[PDB]
This record gives C-alpha cells, structure tokens and sequence, in this order.
C-alpha cells in the first residue's frame, strides 16, 4: 500500500493529498494553492483535465 502526498504547484511543499476528490491543499500559509491532483493546475472539480 505504502502513503502518498503531492508536491504542491507551486512551492512544491506536501500538500494535503485528497485522492477521493482528485484534490490538493498547500501546507504553505502565504501560498495556500488548491490544485487538480493529475494535471498539477488549478482545481476544476468535475470537469476532465486538459494536454499541452
Ligand atoms: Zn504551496
Ligand atoms: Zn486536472
């Protein structure tokens, strides 16, 4: 099984990882980002990721 936690977007600090809504959460307090968990961009809740 092992643990997992994200590299934050921007910091790159352990974010709180939330697998169960493909979510992140900074740990940082002057940075505190909100990021989708398979594209490392700004949350989109429901909708699909995006290529480049
Ligand atoms: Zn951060
Ligand atoms: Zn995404």
């Amino acid at each position: 099984t092992d643990e997992a936690l994200k590299p934050c977007p921007r910091c790159q600090s352990p974010a709180k990882y939330q697998p169960h809504k493909k979510r992140g959460l900074c740990s940082r307090l002057a940075c505190g980002f909100d990021f989708c968990v398979l594209c490392l961009c700004a949350y989109h809740g429901s909708e699909d990721c995006r290529r480049g």
